Parts: C-alpha cells; structure tokens; sequence
C-alpha cells in the first residue's frame, strides 16, 4: 500500500523542504475526478481519475481507481492505476459511454522532493484551495501501514507542518461548491 | 463501420481462401462485461477485452460498443484492467474463443472466417462508407443464413435454450 499523509502549508514549509531535501521534479497535474453511474463514490469512499501529468516537455496520463481509506490516521488506500500511453480522448469518451460523469476538475503544481528510500515528498500549489505538503512510502502489508504513518508524520511534523488532512482535494473543492 | 454475419462452414471457408487474398491468422479470446447497472442486454451495448495471438505475440484491446465503437489498446498491466473492471462493478458475462482468419477482398472490404467454441463457423465481412454489396459479396460465398446477433448473444441464447 502506498502510504501516504498531507498537511496544510505555506512559503516557510516549501522554502524549508527545498533547503532539506533533494530536488527531482516539478510536475503540472490536471485531475478529472468522476462519479460512478450507479453508486455513490462520496458514500463508499471510492474515487476514480484521469491524471494528466506535465513535466520537462512530457505528458504522462494515468487512470487511477482508489479505494475506501482503511487507515483512520493516514490517507493510505488501495490503489490500481495504469498509465495511457496514447489516445487520451479515447478514455474519456469510454468513461462518458459508461455513465462516469465528471464530477470536478482538480489542478496544481507539485514539486517532489527525494527524502530518503522510497520516501517522497510533493510541495503542492492545488488552484482554488492553496498550498499543501504531501509524503508517501510503500509498504507491503497492511499492519505495517501504522508504523510508516507514524514515521511519515514525523517528518512533516519536523518540517512545520501542524494541521494535517485526510480529505483529498477533490473534497475540500467539493465542500467550497 | 459497415458489417454484416454469415452462417459458414468448411466449404464456404474453403472458398475464401482460393479466392482472397490471405491477412492474418488470430486467436482471440474476449471477455464481454456486463455494466454494473444498465443491462447491456436490453440497451443493445457491449464492452470486452480482447487478447488477440498472431506473429508470435499478444495483443490486448478493450472496446466499448454502443446501441459507434471505442477501442484502446492494453499494451500493460492487463491485470489491473481486469481488477478495474471488477472494482467499477462490471462482471464477466462470457468468454469468446475463437479463431480469425482475415483475407482482403477489395480496397477496403475485409473478410474474417470465424471458428467459434461452442458455436461453429461464421463468415463475417466489412467495410467503411454497401450492406447489398457485401451481401453479395457472402451470399455467391455460398451464404445462405445470416446473423445480426453477435457470438456474445447466439452462445447465451444457446445456453438458455440448452438448460
């Protein structure tokens, strides 16, 4: 499972991740996230998306389905995701065909910064809610999820970060609708 | 997308192969999904993944047909569009074996001589713009039953009837 926690932030938590840890990428993500033709993802705790990932002149295009959090204290969910390789427009219109509707559209900036094995950190710029912090790590079983969210809070927590979030952004843009 | 479906058999398969010329050889297996609310029996849709062996490889194609057709090609993780599916609600109704033999008639008309489990032989044929023509075209093939009914439909249909 991919672990994987956020928090709130601002200039002095980004300026401070920059000054700490290894710079690899900055990416530009345009998410449609969409509703299910008969049940209600908000209800069961289910998402799925089309990522659009923009960096260094590539673009890379995901579909992700993502489960119900099973973590009370993390975001942690299972995961399945493939990556379009070519005819994007192609998945839309299955989607569409299907009944998934678009529910919003979700766009920011994410900067990754390396923080150690398999340890990542996302300075995100998210439009229309502000500046968040993100860290994710594997983990193989379930009752290992505990411990790494337990080691992934600490970082951020010696980072600035205060105020936590379990809700995806996707949520926090619905709740300003 | 003009086509149209034949009932065949070895002489009429025999037929095509002396006259047209050969394309391909393919097996196929499709994996034909019911969606997890709207009958795709009563709204005349479809949606399949189809895993085509021809030249040595394996090809993975996932189409959606409406009541007109959207296809994308599955050049990884297979698996996870099968757990997708799964997750989004969508179940497998039946799997369709059959071998496909193409053979080129004219520019842009296509046969394909179909061995299907648990069906038989068909002869399909089509072409994009024409039904006369290639009604014609099957029918002095030696065609003398035709079927709007897809694999998918006649091998459920001959499951009812059959319990």
């Amino acid at each position: 499972y991919e672990v994987e926690l956020k928090g709130y932030a601002n200039d002095e938590i980004f300026e401070k991740v920059r000054e700490t840890f290894e710079f690899m990428r900055k990416e530009i993500h345009e998410d449609i996230y969409y509703q299910h033709p008969c049940r209600d993802f908000s209800k069961t705790d289910e998402a799925l998306r089309i990522r659009i990932k923009r960096f260094n002149g590539h673009n890379e295009v995901f579909l992700t389905y993502k489960g119900p959090k099973i973590d009370e204290k993390s975001k942690t969910r299972l995961e399945i995701e493939v990556e379009i390789q070519e005819d994007v427009d192609k998945y839309f219109e299955l989607l569409d065909r299907l009944g998934f509707k678009e529910v919003l559209k979700v766009v920011k900036t994410r900067e990754k910064y390396y923080v150690e094995k398999g340890v990542t950190i996302t300075l995100d710029e998210v439009e229309g809610l502000g500046k968040f912090i993100e860290i994710e790590t594997l983990v193989k079983e379930k009752d290992e999820i505990p411990e790494a969210v337990e080691k992934l809070e600490k970082i951020l927590r010696e980072l600035g970060v205060e105020k936590f979030e379990r809700r995806s952004y996707l949520e926090l843009l619905l709740e300003k609708r």
